[PDB]
């Protein structure tokens, strides 16, 4: 079947218990990288500058169509606080994947 | 589909002016990324702080932005217009189809994801 | 036709290597990014107060380019050989599709976007 991207942005802060819950869950595969972010949330101010684009970690998790829904639920629980800037989640169409070591394709290719 | 992903790559010091210019034309959700990167070959060698980079990867700036798809050639012009110098290395803009938006607070989705 | 975007995951010593041999063979246009990438292996153990602690993102780097569709398979060929290793965390390409490309300096969009300038 299917594959999908999903892209998480969240707070710093909820890197770890994310990335171990989704771990938890199966989804060991993930690429983090380091963003800054403006939204609703606003900029840290002083006083009384301000810093508009404020840090916050991207998660890019390439996933079976049929996990998604798992995925985003084990994000959101993990990744809210119930404050505005709590992140946006993505899902972008992947049409082929490729592990690099061995040329294998498709569902092969997330499986060791 | 509804959303697409604008994913925009600029030069570093027009982050804040093109940043300003889409939320003064109500874009305020962005996420920003540092890269590097080269464009096509041929033509004018692309310049950065003054040295021409012959072969190096060149700083930018990443912008990607998910809107509506209505939205998409509004911002790719407000980018164009506030991005632009006249010289090679200006940019690229990638538009790339999201499927589902989700709300990490409330897991609100679709256009309710992105608004208010 | 249409374009898309080769999404690579390679390890940060093959950049160099992957980029000239990329380039090379006329791929040239590419967004680089530092990242970190947790794998199914490993690894990798630290120990402290007497307990065995694992760390499992290690640096990594992306590579984006976007080229037509007809190229996407050599680009696949051109990464895997200069980016494998033999050992687990060579890395993954992934391939999205891209609806629309625009050059900022002149607004053109599609396949000339994509062109090479006169040398
Ligand atoms: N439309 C968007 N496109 C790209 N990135 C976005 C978008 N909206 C939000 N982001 C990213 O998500 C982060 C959080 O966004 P925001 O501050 O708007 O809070 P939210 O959690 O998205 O919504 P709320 O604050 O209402 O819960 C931003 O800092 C930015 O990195
Ligand atoms: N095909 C591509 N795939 C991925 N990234 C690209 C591609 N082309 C350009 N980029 C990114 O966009 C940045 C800017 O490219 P650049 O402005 O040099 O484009 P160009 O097509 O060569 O046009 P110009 O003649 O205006 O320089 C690059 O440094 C790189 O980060
Ligand atoms: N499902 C995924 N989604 C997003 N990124 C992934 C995924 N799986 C792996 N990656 C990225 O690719 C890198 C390589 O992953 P991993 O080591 O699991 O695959 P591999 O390189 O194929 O190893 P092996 O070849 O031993 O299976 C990771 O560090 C991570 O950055
Ligand atoms: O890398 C630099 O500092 C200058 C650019 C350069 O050496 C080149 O690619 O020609
Ligand atoms: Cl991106
Ligand atoms: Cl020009
Ligand atoms: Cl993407
Ligand atoms: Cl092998
Ligand atoms: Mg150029
Ligand atoms: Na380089």
């Amino acid at each position: 079947g299917s594959m999908k991207k999903v892209e998480a942005i969240i707070r710093p802060e909820k890197l770890e218990i994310v990335k171990k819950a989704l771990s938890d869950a199966g989804y060991v595969g993930m690429t983090v990288s380091e963003v800054k972010g403006r939204g609703v949330q606003g900029g840290i101010v002083e006083r009384y500058y301000i810093v508009d684009l404020i840090p916050k970690v991207k998660i890019e998790l390439v996933v079976k169509e049929e996990d998604v829904d798992n995925v985003i639920d084990i994000i959101c629980e993990n990744a809210r606080t119930g404050n505005p800037g709590d992140g946006k989640i993505f899902v972008i169409p992947v049409e082929r994947v490729v592990r690099v070591r061995t040329k294998e394709e498709g569902k092969e290719a997330l499986l060791e």
